[PDB]
């Protein structure tokens, strides 16, 4: 399948060169997989989700996304126009308030929730969790992400946006999950992207167009935007049977475009997520 005039990040993950405009992908499109977006919520009513999104848990007074961040990330995972895996099932877990903030205790509870709740959902091709969030180093937060991965969920987490070593941030620094840095449309490390040995992979993160609340769209930037590209890619590859939740991060690194990014500090992987789709 081909989406003409796609957002640059979708085109990038289906190309060995920057600057293309068509997103090429297998038509299975992540059908049969499920991605939990652990964030500010998801505006499931957005036409771009086509009924494939639903809120399953909130830690606040409402399940509504009153911010937009979670809706944007969910759109990059699986919206029709802006998503990597256009036929996946999206589940929203609201651990962040409408200002985009959340306590670590709540974020941990949300991860534990997904590890259990997935045992109650039909996800025949497997389960992914996308965590476009974090703060300073916490062994408890890292352990919660490790538990979620161990339970059989492909966990993708944002590296963080401090132009610093991700070893000092969580859940970014948890080795057993998939830590995602951000790149721009010219194949440069995004100006804000964290780096370091804990990173597994880079994805498109500067100027990413996706869904927003109020049935809208907008372009924003962050490792929060790169993370759902990788989560959606994992769901897509799992539906194709090429990998599993336990092995998807390594498979994505195995098959990435290698050595093509600039301003990668020595000791950080130079790997850009790539779907390797051949029609
Ligand atoms: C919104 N910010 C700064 C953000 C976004 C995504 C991740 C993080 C983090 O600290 N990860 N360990 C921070």
């Amino acid at each position: 399948a081909a989406q003409t005039n796609a957002p640059w990040g979708l085109a990038r993950i289906s190309s060995t060169s920057p600057g293309t405009s068509t997103y090429y992908y297998d038509e299975s499109a992540g059908q049969g997989s499920c991605v939990y977006v652990i964030d500010t919520g998801i505006e499931a009513s957005h036409p771009e989700f086509e009924g494939r999104a639903q809120m399953v848990k909130t830690y606040y007074y409402s399940s509504r996304d009153g911010n937009g961040h979670g809706t944007h990330c969910a759109g990059t995972v699986g919206s029709r126009t802006y998503g990597v895996a256009k036929k996946t099932q999206l589940f929203g877990v609201k651990v962040l308030d409408d200002n985009g903030s959340g306590q670590y205790s709540t974020i941990i509870a949300g991860m534990d929730f997904v590890a259990s709740d997935k045992n109650n959902r039909n996800c025949p091709k497997g389960v992914v969790a996308s965590l476009s969030l974090g703060g300073g180093y916490s062994s408890s937060v890292n352990s919660a992400a490790a538990r979620l991965q161990s339970s059989g969920v492909m966990v993708a987490v944002a590296a963080g946006n401090n132009n610093a070593d991700a070893r000092n941030y969580s859940p970014a620094s948890e080795p057993s999950v998939c830590t995602v840095g951000a790149s721009d449309r010219y194949d440069r490390r995004s100006s804000f992207s964290n780096y370091g040995s804990v990173l597994d992979i880079f994805g498109p993160g500067t100027d990413i167009l996706s869904t927003w609340i109020g049935g809208s769209t907008r372009s924003i930037s962050g490792t929060s935007m790169a993370t759902p590209h990788v989560a959606g890619l994992a769901a897509y590859l799992m539906t194709l049977g090429k990998t599993t939740a336990a092995s998807a991060c390594r498979y994505i690194a195995d098959t990435a475009n290698k050595g093509d990014l600039s301003n990668i500090p020595f000791g950080t992987v130079n790997l850009l997520a790539y779907n390797n789709y051949q029609a």
